[PDB]
């Protein structure tokens, strides 16, 4: 048996601001068997129950909940949770856990497809980020207060005490710099490379109240309560338009880089990689997952593939707007 998934749903009928720390949406505390990760993002979304509440869900309830919370493009939700579905979910079941392994995705898939979760490192998740640590100290999905403190010095440095543009161009490098000089597995290449610019932006652009226009930076008791405890500033309203990655091209630009990692298990080793996919050859990303799909997935039949193949076109669907036309590729060939 299993599920025939859905097409990713559209834009939402209404684009504008609206509060969403409402009462039908009221934070609540983890229950057992409850599911969290390293996205903050759908953390809040499953503590105030616009996910469900367990943090396991569809690729349409994730795509509906990212629009209805935060106003989430829909294009770059389609492009963020089926690649996140692709890798991480249970294709059959049509479910995917916002963090780790879990029984509630249902039966699990033959490996080595694993359904492991948005925690599962190496292909998605990855290294240098804001107030996550990097897999190799051990946990990759956890709050880090450590992280957080320098989020802070940062804000305090270059926005004035918030969170801002220019903060993030800053702080972007030097989480960089760190895992170059302390994570000797650190890599930075594919599609990490790509997702790294655009979520330092994504605080700028989604998690300032939408009712701000000008001068959108976001206050360090705003980030505690989103990265910490996954809770809506009080009276949150969302962002006035449908936004993602806006800005990411300046926080490249203040300190150009490029794709790579440290060489043969050193620090301070760093190596540049030019097969990887960059922000001028987006389309190696689409290559390089469509690739990761089939070593997950070698010879799948039944339920699985036609699944799988589904799931893969709508990804293509919102990957060939976003990166601006991408030839599909049919590893498992059509219905
Ligand atoms: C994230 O948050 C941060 C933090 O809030 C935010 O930072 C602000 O960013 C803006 C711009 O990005 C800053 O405003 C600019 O400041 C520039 C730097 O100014 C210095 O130099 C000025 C020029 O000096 C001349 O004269 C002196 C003699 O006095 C001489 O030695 C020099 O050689 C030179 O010839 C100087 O005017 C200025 O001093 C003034 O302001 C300070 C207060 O900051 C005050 O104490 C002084 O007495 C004096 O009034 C300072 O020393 C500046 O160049 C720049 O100017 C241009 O724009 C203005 C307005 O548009 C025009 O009027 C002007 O003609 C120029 O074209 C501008 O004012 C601001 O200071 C930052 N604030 C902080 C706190 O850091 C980021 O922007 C945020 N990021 C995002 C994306 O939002
Ligand atoms: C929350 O997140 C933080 C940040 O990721 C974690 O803290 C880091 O923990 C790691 C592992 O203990 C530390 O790694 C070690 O750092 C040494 C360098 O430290 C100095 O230099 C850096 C900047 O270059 C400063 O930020 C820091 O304060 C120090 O001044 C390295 O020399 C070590 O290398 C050794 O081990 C590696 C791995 O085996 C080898 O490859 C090397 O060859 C060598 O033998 C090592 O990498 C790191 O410094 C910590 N950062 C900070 C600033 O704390 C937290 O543990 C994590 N947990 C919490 C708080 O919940
Ligand atoms: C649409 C589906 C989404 C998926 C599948 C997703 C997935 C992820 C994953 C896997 C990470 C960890 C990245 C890494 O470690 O390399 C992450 C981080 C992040 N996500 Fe999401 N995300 C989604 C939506 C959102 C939304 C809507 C927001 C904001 C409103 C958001 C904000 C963030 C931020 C800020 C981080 C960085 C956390 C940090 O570094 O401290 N995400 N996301
Ligand atoms: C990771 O996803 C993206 C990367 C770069 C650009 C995008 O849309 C404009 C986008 O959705
Ligand atoms: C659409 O782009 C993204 C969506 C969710 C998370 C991302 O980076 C971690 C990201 O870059
Ligand atoms: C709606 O169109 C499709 C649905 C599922 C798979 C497809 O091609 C692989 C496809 O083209
Ligand atoms: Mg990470």
């Amino acid at each position: 048996q299993g599920v025939d998934p859905p097409p990713p749903p559209g834009p939402p009928s209404f684009t504008g601001t609206k509060l969403v720390n409402d009462a039908d949406h009221p934070w609540q505390p983890l229950r057992e068997g409850d599911i969290r990760g390293p996205c903050p993002g759908l953390n809040t979304l499953a503590s105030h129950g616009y996910l469900p509440r367990d943090g396991v869900a569809t690729p349409a309830q994730i795509i509906t909940a990212t629009q209805e919370g935060f106003n989430f493009e829909n294009n770059a939700a389609i492009v963020a949770t089926y690649l996140g579905h692709l890798l991480n979910g249970n294709l059959v079941t049509d479910l995917l856990s916002i963090g780790g392994a879990t029984p509630k995705t249902g039966p699990p898939p033959p490996p080595p497809a694993h359904a492991g979760g948005l925690n599962v490192h190496g292909t998605f998740e990855g290294d240098a980020g804001m107030t996550r640590a990097d897999e190799f100290f051990g946990d990759n999905h956890s709050f880090n207060q450590t992280l957080f403190d320098k989020f802070v010095d940062f804000s305090n440095r270059y926005g004035g005490g918030f969170y801002n543009l220019t903060v993030a161009g800053e702080l972007r490098y030097s989480r960089i710099q760190d895992s170059i000089a302390t994570n000797p597995e650190f890599q930075f290449k594919n599609v990490r490379f790509i997702t790294a610019y655009g979520e330092t932006v994504f605080p700028i652009n989604l998690f300032v109240d939408g009712r701000v226009t000008t001068d959108r930076k976001l206050s360090m008791e705003d980030a505690a309560s989103i990265f910490r405890d996954m809770r809506f500033p009080d009276d949150f309203h969302r962002s006035a338009v449908p936004a993602s990655n806006e800005g990411a091209d300046q926080v490249l630009a203040a300190h150009p880089w490029v794709p790579g990692g440290n060489a043969d298990n050193q620090v301070n080793n760093y190596v540049e990689d030019p097969d990887s996919a960059d922000f001028t050859h987006l389309c190696r990303l689409y290559e390089f997952v469509v690739g990761s799909v089939q070593e997950l997935y070698p010879n799948p039949t039944g339920i699985l593939r036609r699944n799988l193949i589904k799931n893969l076109h709508y990804w293509w669907t919102g990957v060939n707007v976003a990166f601006g036309g991408c030839d599909e590729l049919f590893p498992y060939g059509q219905l």
